[PDB]
């Protein structure tokens, strides 16, 4: 019986338990750098005592991208099939990186099966295409049958966001060409764009009125909602994750769906009280 596959994350793209439980799926670490403290994004890392360095530092957290090497390293295995799932091309040198680590593979051990694909996204966005990754393989797909289903896949998701505090991602240069003071209570509701940048959706006073613009913003792209999972990631606010999740059913039905805490480099870029949600 032929599951010779894994699939490889990086580290942005949370795992639920089950992910975890599974065996298929690993995670390629990002770096996380705050002040003096360098940390690895992994599963020792607590979210806690990252929000806790954020807040305490004045400096603003600097990330890095795995390196090729590491991403190399993941590709040699005995699954005959590797599938790598990254954060946007256009947020992150990790796309990048894994693509030259197959290069660098290849060089080394010869022709292998693997393919990067590039979310257009970050967070549950790369959960949700590692997700689908497998479905394909359940249904006994070939090898380029599911490069394809997924990336249309790709094509097919969205992703929307709200946070308490965009500087992470304005400070590090990922917020480029969006303008930016009127109401100190004014809440942008972000989302992708298809090329996998960021743009501004809409906007609203309070966090309360913004959770149900974004509702309304996931609800007007949706399409075939019944085919899809949607996923929600939070910062430290499990209850405006439920609360999304029940705006978001009253708007559309889906096939189902799950709620996870952000990964290190979520948490980095979301900031404590933000939400994710991807379908
Ligand atoms: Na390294
Ligand atoms: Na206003
Ligand atoms: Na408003």
């Amino acid at each position: 019986k032929d599951m010779s596959y894994k699939v490889i994350v990086d580290s942005c793209g949370e795992f639920t338990p089950e992910m975890k439980a599974d065996g298929g799926f690993e995670h390629v670490a990002l770096g996380i750098q705050i002040e003096d403290t360098q940390w690895t994004d992994d599963d020792s890392l607590k979210q806690e005592e990252l929000l806790l360095k954020i807040a305490e530092s004045t400096s603003c957290a600097k990330t890095s991208c795995p390196s090729p090497e590491r991403y190399m390293e993941s590709y040699h295995c005995d699954a005959e099939r590797i599938y790598v799932v990254t954060l946007s091309a256009e947020l992150s040198g990790s796309y990048n990186s894994a693509v030259l680590g197959k290069n660098l593979y290849e060089e080394e051990y010869g022709e292998k099966q693997i393919h990067v694909f590039n979310s257009r996204s970050a967070s549950v966005g790369e959960t949700l295409i590692a997700l689908k990754v497998q479905q394909c393989e359940k249904a006994g797909m070939t090898f380029e049958e599911v490069v394809e289903s997924v990336e249309c896949y790709i094509e097919e998701q969205h992703t929307y966001f709200v946070l308490e505090n965009l500087d992470t991602l304005r400070k590090n240069g990922r917020l480029t060409g969006i303008k930016s003071a009127g109401a100190l209570n004014i809440k942008p509701i972000m989302g992708s764009t298809p090329q996998g940048t960021i743009c501004q959706k809409e906007k609203a006073r309070g966090m309360k009125k913004a959770l149900v613009k974004m509702a309304d913003c996931v609800a007007a792209d949706v399409v075939n909602a019944g085919d899809k999972i949607l996923a929600i990631a939070h910062c430290n606010c499990e209850e405006r994750a439920k609360e999304v999740q029940r705006l978001l059913k009253e708007r559309f039905a889906v096939k189902s769906s799950f709620i996870v805490d952000t990964s290190g480099i979520s948490t980095v870029y979301a900031n404590d009280g933000g939400i994710i949600v991807v379908v």
